[PDB]
C-alpha cells in the first residue's frame, strides 16, 4: 500500500494537489498528479485517512444502552471489528428536535 | 456539545437512522429522528466523528521532505495547530501516476 515516495521524485503540494515524477513498470517516467481533498481530512486540528460510509462498511448497527451506536464494522483489510460511538458527545435535544453540534 | 439522551426516551437506531421522543424547550414532547450517515465514519474498523473538509479548514500546505503533507488546520475550538500526515500510507505509484488505495 502506498510509499509512491521510494520510486517518485521532485514532489510538490499546491494547496491538495500533489504532483509527482514516477518510474514506469518497463522504464521510464512520468509526471502526474492526484488532489487529497476526498481521501484526507481535518479531525479537531489534526490531518487524517477519511473513513468509509459506516452504512456501506458496517453491519447490525444497532443502539446500545440508551445513547450509543454500535455495529462490526471492516478494517480496511476486511476483518469485522465490534465498535460503539457515544451519540451523545455531538447530538444535542434543541427543542425537542435532534440536532449535530 | 450534545448529551440529548438526558432529555429524549425510547431511542431507536434504523440502519444510520437515530429515532427519538424528546422533551421540548417549554412543555411536551417532540418525536425526531437524524441520520448518522453524514457526520459518522468507519475508520479502520472504528465508528468515529467525522471532520471538516480540509482545503476549506487548513492552511499553509506543504510537503515536508519526501512524503509528508504538513499543514495548520483549525481545530473544533477554532484555533490553528500545526499536524502533519504521512502520504507514503495511502498514494502509490501505479505504473508511473500516482493513485490512492
Amino acid at each position: 500500500l502506498g510509499k509512491f515516495s521510494q520510486t517518485c521524485y521532485n514532489s510538490a503540494i499546491q494547496g491538495s494537489v500533489l504532483t509527482s515524477t514516477c518510474e514506469r513498470t518497463n522504464g521510464g517516467y512520468n509526471t502526474s498528479s492526484i488532489d487529497l481533498n476526498s481521501v484526507i481530512e481535518n479531525v479537531d486540528g489534526s490531518l487524517k485517512w477519511q473513513g468509509s460510509n459506516f452504512i456501506e462498511t458496517c453491519r447490525n448497527t444497532q443502539l446500545a444502552g440508551s445513547s450509543e451506536l454500535a455495529a462490526e464494522c471492516k478494517t480496511r483489510a476486511q476483518q469485522f471489528v465490534s465498535t460503539k460511538i457515544n451519540l451523545d458527545d455531538h447530538i444535542a435535544n434543541i427543542d425537542g428536535t435532534l440536532k449535530y453540534e
